[PDB]
């Protein structure tokens, strides 16, 4: 009734323990506790992580809050999966099937090559993170075959801290030379944001350059650099703070502390943070569901050698694994619901843009159906088609010979076809032939001052222009304006 | 400054700084962009006093 | 893990040992806290880890003079990824350059009934691709599987 759990929180997370020390207690139910032991540690170096994960057997607790990366995700999985402990994390979408290590990270890999699709790519640029792994760069070139793209991938994440300056600046202009007005930009937060302003002070931020910031958590940047630009900015977030759990949630978490809960006063939660709140969540629904099935998960004084030999566990096994792997719980991301293995499903990843008002939503990416476009169709801004009214009366306009086989403005030709085609190219529009129903190229009416056919449908409303042979006559210069005469007859 | 936020200092803005020193400002902003800016001094440092 | 404290509960000299792209960072982490040699006949570590002393000595840029030989610019690159994506992220890298169109295909995480089946789906999306240079990135076992 007050399980202790474990949590190894990087040496540099600090708003990412924020969350969790913040979720700890606005989640709880004073009935159970949720005793931490907590561990910051240095998450590139697999010996730290070794000692950290048996200091937390040594005490004996029952599920371990750790943040893996690149160069440990085989020792966490490796060392979990043995001892049968169970892990729960936002970090990495793991490669293949480990047991026992919960992610909580949605997949973004499937969320990547659906949006291509949308905006239809086929020369990208894909400046991708070394630390943080490559499955996404396996799945933007094993999907790339088939698809017929043109992925250029260039690893930037072995650059110096001196070196900085100079080899942005080279990889663009190698990329220039190639003319790819088009990336993909793969990287964590802190590698975005030194992208983007060595893409400013080289100025590739114009309109064209289109940009893809795959990660996650798109508006955890600083967008107030390349928003006013002119390149289309595309993204992916989880935490949509148009939404209930977000909203009454941001409003606590504005109100909070600078030195009680290290960055949270801004209104703007990091995914790796914002995920850690929805743990504390799954970290303990799992285990009241438990005691409402009375499983007593109970040890002793666990052996702190967990390098024993040989390697038994730590009794009972799946039994805590069950619980985590049924949680249906709502959170600030959406529908929790994971798998018999650890991969979440049914998640809401949700689009954005970035337009000159703001990061706009344009819609969502959800394992069921691949990409709603829930955006304003209201957007429309068109260039209005005008009703170019027109006779029919050889050499001029006349109905082709295929004349109940295409539809619209590809139907008729003659010369006036010929002419609407070349006066739009000048006059710059959009135009949608309409033969007159009645014929009558121009009469006014004995006594009822009617119109009659084409100057009937140009005088009132119901069309914009009229290429057509009209004879200009001054009784139709009165009404109508004519343009300089083309034909001499 | 916000030349370079809306994009305005790529190949072909020329400038003309008409301020009498020049290099009295923060020109590792816009050198690097492709804008040919010129511009004016009177204290030219290559020179003895 | 178990075994390498269990040489540390010897207090070893020199630890000769294989070591897979799933172990790389445990050994490594440790032979570089715990300064203790370790010798090894495996996939050399991208970077500089120290107190390592890898002997299979680099193909990484023998892969990159011999395309160059041959001047080649159509690969279709299958790569295992068993023994380290350090080669492919040599020839993606130097693809940028010298102007590749590799179509690195992983070859890797496949088991045994579709081999029959992924591999006669593999090379038919190569030869509608018409690719005609691949670039076989395996160790010997899976090497003989394609062959
Ligand atoms: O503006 C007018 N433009 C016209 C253009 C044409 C055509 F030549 F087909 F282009 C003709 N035709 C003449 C030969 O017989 C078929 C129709 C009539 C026209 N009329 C009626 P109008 O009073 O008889 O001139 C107009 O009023």
């Amino acid at each position: 009734n007050s399980i202790q759990i474990g949590g190894l929180f990087p040496r540099g997370a600090d708003q990412e323990y924020s969350a969790f020390r913040v979720g700890m207690v606005q989640f709880s139910t004073s009935e159970f506790r949720l005793t931490p032991h907590i561990d910051n540690l240095e998450v590139a170096n697999s010996f730290a992580v070794t000692n950290a994960f048996c200091s937390q057997f040594s005490r004996g607790v029952y599920a371990i809050f750790g943040f893996y990366d690149k160069k440990s995700v085989n020792t966490i999985t490796s060392f979990c999966g043995t001892l049968h402990v169970s892990f729960i994390t936002p970090s990495f979408p793991t490669d293949g099937t480990h047991p026992f290590v919960i992610q909580m990270r949605p997949d973004l890999k499937g969320a990547l090559l659906s949006l291509i699709e949308y905006y239809q790519w086929d020369k990208f640029a894909y400046l991708y993170d070394s630390d943080r792994g490559l499955s996404t760069l396996q799945a933007v070139l094993d999907s790339a075959a088939e698809k017929k793209w043109q992925v250029t991938a260039i690893n930037v994440g072995n650059i110096n801290n001196d070196k900085k300056d100079e080899t942005y600046r080279s990889l663009f202009q190698d990329l220039e030379l190639k003319k790819e007005r088009r990336v993909i930009l793969d990287c964590e937060r802190d590698k975005v944001n030194d992208i983007v302003d060595q893409v400013i002070t080289i100025g590739k931020h114009v309109k064209g350059y289109h940009y893809i910031i795959a990660n996650l958590g798109f508006t955890d940047g600083d967008l107030l650099k390349i928003q006013f630009g002119g390149a289309e900015v595309s993204g992916f977030q989880i935490v949509d703070y148009d939404d209930s759990l977000v909203s009454k949630f941001i409003e606590r978490w504005s109100t909070l502390e600078e030195k009680e809960y290290p960055g949270a006063h801004t209104a703007t939660i990091k995914y790796t943070s914002a995920l850690t709140y929805d743990a504390v969540q799954v970290m303990t629904e799992a285990f009241r569901n438990l005691r409402k099935q009375r499983i007593e998960i109970s040890r002793r004084g666990n052996a702190g050698d967990c390098l024993a030999n040989p390697a038994v566990p730590w009794g009972q096994g799946v039994e805590i694994e069950r619980a985590l792997k049924q949680v249906q719980v709502e959170g600030l991301s959406g529908n929790i619901k994971f798998d018999q293995n650890g991969k979440r499903i049914n998640y809401t990843i949700n689009i954005m843009e970035l337009k000159t008002n703001g990061p706009r939503k344009i819609g969502y990416w959800s394992e069921v159906d691949k990409m709603v476009l829930t955006e304003d169709d209201t957007s429309g801004l068109e260039q209005k088609t005008v009703v170019v009214t027109t006779i029919l009366e050889s050499p001029y306009v006349m109905m082709k010979k295929n004349h109940e086989m295409l539809e619209g403005n590809e139907r008729y030709e003659g010369y006036c076809v010929d002419l609407a085609a070349e006066i739009a190219k000048h006059c710059g529009f959009k135009y949608k032939l309409t033969i007159v129903g009645d014929g009558k190229y121009g009469a006014r009416d004995a006594d009822t001052k009617i119109w009659n056919g084409m100057v009937g449908e140009l005088v009132y409303g119901k069309a914009d222009i009229a290429i057509a042979p009209l004879t200009i006559t001054l009784v139709r210069e009165e009404v109508i304006d004519f343009s300089k005469p083309f034909m001499s007859l």
